[PDB]
């Protein structure tokens, strides 16, 4: 498969900045969701799950075709709870019907990170909606009950290396786990809707204990009332991942720079951009615009 990026006809930077603005204003307004965490966390989870289905071997899956809109992918067990992020974005798509699904789902992830005080993420437009038979089969997204070898191998299918994987996993300081969605329950840390290097500090400084939760799954719980997945615990069990964890724990700006590079790579996997294509856009925040 080849997937060539095609800009939505006649649209420029200013059109996409208006879709970003609409997502950012609604994030501000619907502040009460999930006990006042807001929708920022589930929107960056949605952007990673529509991108995480990519397979480098045959170019299937990934963000291009916007196939999460189809039933097979929408009802994948691994996507449980993302229906909330979808319903958030739906009035926004009615307001700007010209944007493709893949572009809207991925831009929601970018808008969430920047509005939660994260780094600027360069974003490219041009994903094109593809038919229901291009929808990937369930089962390509990663299990949580596994170790650092599983993690390294999994992320190789998206050709992410060690530094990219540890930077990406920094997103597990956002939001929380929910028993009814995944069989895991608890907050990741103290600041769950502001983007920081907190995951790495908790990984190095908390007194973590292995326990079973009410769904019979194992998770690591700390004295502070925080939890972590087995796959997050991996990052301090593997010697290569651990030196990168330490690096991000001591330097939030290095974490922001690397997360920014790896998250854009993730959202662009499987997409060929022509060089007539516009450069990646850097959107201004509401605050930068005085809105
Ligand atoms: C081995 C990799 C990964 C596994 C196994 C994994 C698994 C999970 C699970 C089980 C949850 C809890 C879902 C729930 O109960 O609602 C979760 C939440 C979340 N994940 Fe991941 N994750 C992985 C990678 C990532 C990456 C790479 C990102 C983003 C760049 C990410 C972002 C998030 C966010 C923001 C949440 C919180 C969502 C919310 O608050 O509703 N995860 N993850």
């Amino acid at each position: 498969l080849v997937h060539v990026a095609s800009v939505e006809k006649g649209r420029s930077y200013e059109d996409f900045q208006k879709v970003y603005n609409a997502i950012a204003l609604k994030l501000r307004e619907d502040d009460e969701y999930d006990n006042y965490i807001g929708y920022g966390p589930v929107l960056v989870r949605l952007a990673w799950h529509i991108s995480g289905t990519w397979d480098k071997h045959d170019n299937t899956g990934g963000s291009y075709g916007g196939t999460y809109r189809f039933k097979k992918e929408f009802n994948d067990p691994s996507n449980a709870g993302l229906q909330n992020g979808f319903k958030f974005l739906e009035p926004i798509h009615k307001e700007f019907p010209w944007i493709s699904s893949g572009d809207l789902f991925s831009l929601g992830g970018v808008t969430a990170v920047q509005e939660m005080q994260g780094p600027k993420i360069p974003w490219r437009c041009g994903r094109v909606d593809t038919p229901e038979d291009t929808t990937p089969d369930n089962g390509r997204l990663p299990d949580a009950d596994k170790d650092a070898g599983y993690v390294r191998t999994f992320f190789q299918r998206l050709n992410m290396n060690d530094r990219e994987v540890v930077a990406l996993m920094g997103a597990h300081a956002l939001g929380k786990t929910h028993l009814k969605n995944s069989g895991y329950e608890g907050p990741w840390g103290a600041a769950n809707n502001v983007f920081t290097n907190e995951k790495y500090l908790n990984l190095l400084n908390e007194d973590w204990k292995l326990e079973k939760n009410d769904a019979n799954n194992e998770q690591w719980d700390s004295k502070s009332g925080y939890m972590m997945l087995p796959t997050d615990y991996s990052l301090i069990q593997d010697p290569k991942y651990l030196s990168i964890v330490k690096e991000y724990a001591n330097d939030q700006d290095k974490f922001f720079k690397d997360f920014s590079k790896a998250f854009e790579k993730l959202l662009e996997n499987g997409i060929t951009f022509p060089k007539d294509a516009p450069s990646p856009f850097i959107f201004k925040t509401l605050e930068e615009q005085g809105l």
